[PDB]
């Protein structure tokens, strides 16, 4: 029957830091990541500003030789993911390789490769795409990459559910473990869409705030004056292990994985319903399968993004979920600091989640200057409240109405 | 404790049909799909043909402008699933909506929309990028479009596994229904990579046949002159379904899904090991799951690319899982006849797996004209050979070294 899944290892690049003690600082005095984009030219673009990965060193973490051939999202993976199984203290062997396995999920994948490869065909003939284009570029890469270089023979896959990927990269993989087909998952997303393509793709949806000028003030959720999402950059990735499993080893223990709910919206390709029942669906069947009484959350790190329609939804579910409870809990959107990182969003506001219950403070919503219409509940403006978290909620919303929520609680 | 999965309804666009039955009348005629690609000049290419989807009329399934919006990897997994859902004859309803998900994936997704935007970006700059690119090409729009258009609020995911996405997709839709978090899933693949950039990048790794004198023979798995894989398009979507719901409303059963393995090789990006030792681990892995001896396994489709290295290390692997029964049951692969539809392979060849147990016929391998050393199996030649098959095998291994296999059995 289901075991028992713990976190015991944790790595990220954010906006905010190189790895999670550096970002989690960041996450708790309010600061923001975002600012104009330096490594192209946007004067084109109606969005030049988003959160990028500042002073990444790949050679930290592959030799220049390997790193040459791999599109960013997948360094940014690995990062994370080297970090999270070094964070673990987890030691790879014949008698464990084939226990442990892989999900690193990307919503976008490759597109400074593409767009690069693209450009050469284009302008050059085919014979100048790089002979690394494929297997350096698709979105399974990271996974791939990842169990050749520590030997893991697990289960081998990667999501791509667009800005929902890292939450259901972790929660499937909890299920991995649950279910008896792993003792070990490494789980999350990385996300770097920075190009043209990208900063282009969704500036025509126009779905990206304009804000050039205040970009800090640009990610502003449940905010009267918020105008669409802040585009961001990197990887959250956590080592999910069978709870004896760790024990066995006497692995330091973060927070125990106690749900995963996903849900359809079957509305719209891009907008969520402004009831936020998809969300709802979603939210209920995580806390069934944690075995939880609503009112024992104490934490949501919200989806969040900074669009009109998408804030809205949350608070109406939220509402619906929690009834009076609603107003006793803390929900939070760290993307008011790091942006939106698309399918690493899930993976590092998991990792935001975890911290949450090991310090026992609720992350801020900066820039919540003025609160919506229905705004009310406790969105802990501006500055991070200590408070008593045995229990956070970690949602994700995407493009095609695709829900996915985490619960995690404190494990003694 | 389980529930048991069955297959009441398949969907596909192959090149040897815009459906199920017309692509299966091909594979047992040993016919070809392969053929020079048309309406694109690939005059500096080193490869010029592949497997295309021939008079396939989108406007049968969505509105001109709906298909506008839409990449034809979209397209192509939107007929496969309207197919299979109309195919299972499943009524969704208020009550049942929740539990009926999808998981349709992808291994490259858009690169037709990836092109033509480019060339906007690059010739017009970012503002005459199309509003749809990012909601028309992500890879979990089949999931996402195919739940808005159908009504479903169950499990809502794509996998991105490169050449074992169809396989994964599968299998994880089945522990969906196993474990009882849905009755219904819509699950496979759809890929349309043999455009510029698929041609293009897969050609700079020198991975596919060069034989533009001659297409159609050059799919030629085990084949002593093989020089690699043949590029295709298509889809394939099956209905999974618990078997007690199934059987309440009647439903015809096509077979039983009694297993699914997962492996990583942790070898190489691109190459399988010489012995095939994560295939051999996977369908060890697969039988387990299903509770079955290999001596049961009667029909093996075999990923069988054409590839020099790949070919050879599922022989080996079949020989190691298999000993004294390796020479008794019958393995073919249809790659000969469809070429490689990539994340779409696991999905088709899934299918005819199906219909290899319905029609008691084991699909032949066209081209072995000569079987290289050590290819001694019963490869099924040239010509279809009926059989008693009561266990079928469908292997997928893709880059990243990440390997699946799905068990088929007779149903009564
Ligand atoms: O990039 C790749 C690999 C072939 C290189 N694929 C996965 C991500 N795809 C994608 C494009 C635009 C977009 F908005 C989201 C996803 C494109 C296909």
């Amino acid at each position: 029957s289901r075991r028992r899944v713990v976190i015991t290892g944790m790595g990220m690049l954010s906006p905010l830091g190189l790895d999670v003690p550096s970002s989690w600082e960041g996450i708790l005095a309010g600061r923001s990541g975002i600012a104009p984009i330096e490594h192209m030219d946007l004067s084109a673009y109606s969005t030049r500003f988003g959160g990028s990965v500042k002073g990444f060193n790949v050679e930290e973490y592959l030799s220049a030789k390997e790193a040459r051939k791999l599109d960013l999202f997948i360094q940014y993976g690995l990062a994370a993911s080297f970090q999270a199984v070094r964070d673990s203290g987890l030691e790879v062997t014949d008698a464990n390789r084939e226990r442990i396995g892989v999900s690193m999920g990307s919503g976008i994948g490759g597109l400074t490769n593409i767009e690069n490869n693209c450009r050469s065909l284009f302008e050059q003939g085919p014979r100048r795409i790089s002979p690394f284009f494929v297997p350096g570029s698709i979105i399974n890469m990271v996974s791939g990459f990842l169990s050749i270089h520590l030997g893991l023979q697990g289960p081998n896959y990667a999501l791509t559910t667009a800005q929902t990927t890292g939450t259901h990269s972790i929660g499937m993989a909890a299920r991995n473990i649950a279910y008896g087909e792993a003792d070990v998952m490494v789980a999350g997303g990385s996300e770097m869409a920075a190009c043209g393509l990208g900063l282009g793709g969704f500036g025509a949806a126009r779905a990206l705030s304009t804000r050039n000028d205040e970009p800090t003030r640009a990610s502003r959720p449940w905010d009267r004056d918020r105008d669409g999402f802040v585009l961001s950059d990197g990887s959250g990735a956590l080592v999910l292990e069978e709870l004896e499993h760790a024990r066995a080893r006497g692995a330091r223990i973060y927070a125990e994985l106690v749900g995963f709910g996903m849900s359809g919206d079957a509305f719209h390709m891009t907008a969520p319903p402004e009831d936020g029942a998809g969300a709802a669906r979603c939210m209920k069947n995580a806390l069934r399968d944690a075995g939880l009484d609503p009112r024992q959350v104490d934490y949501i790190n919200a989806h969040g993004t900074s669009t009109p329609a998408g804030d809205i939804a949350e608070i109406a579910a939220v509402k619906s979920v929690f009834g009076e409870h609603a107003h006793a809990l803390s929900m939070s959107s760290t993307k008011s600091m790091t942006g939106h990182l698309l399918g690493a969003a899930g993976a590092v506001e998991a990792i935001f989640s975890v911290l949450a219950l090991r310090d026992q403070v609720a992350p801020p919503t900066i820039n919540l200057d003025n609160p919506d219409e229905g705004c009310d509940l406790d969105l802990v403006a501006h500055e991070a409240k200590p408070r008593k978290i045995d229990v956070a909620l970690s949602n994700s919303f995407g493009f095609g109405g695709t829900n996915g929520t985490l619960v995690f609680r404190r494990f003694a």
